[PDB]
């Protein structure tokens, strides 16, 4: 089921002269864009999406949020540009929580 009319994420992968489109029904979610790249390459790569000139390397959310919000909004912009990068293992595969705020 999805939620709400059809609209999803075109991102475009690039690794070594190699692209990979992929598709992700907003709210986007950052684990996801590398859950699929990994398993279409098969192999642990980081996600650098560039926004204009410079690149950003998807990290944390904040990232991918802001990179989803942005390309929305951005006209010109078609896709988010993705830049596929060899990496080697995971170091926190064990997903976990966080109570970041100061009282």
């Amino acid at each position: 089921g999805s939620s709400g009319s059809s609209g999803d994420v075109r991102v475009k992968f690039e690794h070594r002269g190699e692209k990979r489109i992929l598709q992700f029904p907003r709210p986007v979610k950052l684990e996801d864009l590398r859950s699929k790249a990994k398993i279409a390459f098969g192999q642990s790569m980081d996600l650098h999406y560039t926004n204009n000139e410079l690149v950003i390397p998807l990290t944390t959310q904040d990232d991918l949020d802001k990179a989803v919000e942005l390309l929305d909004r951005s006209i010109h912009m078609k896709s988010l540009k993705i830049l596929l990068v060899i990496n080697g293992s995971t170091q926190a595969t064990n997903l976990e929580p966080s109570g970041p705020s100061s009282g």
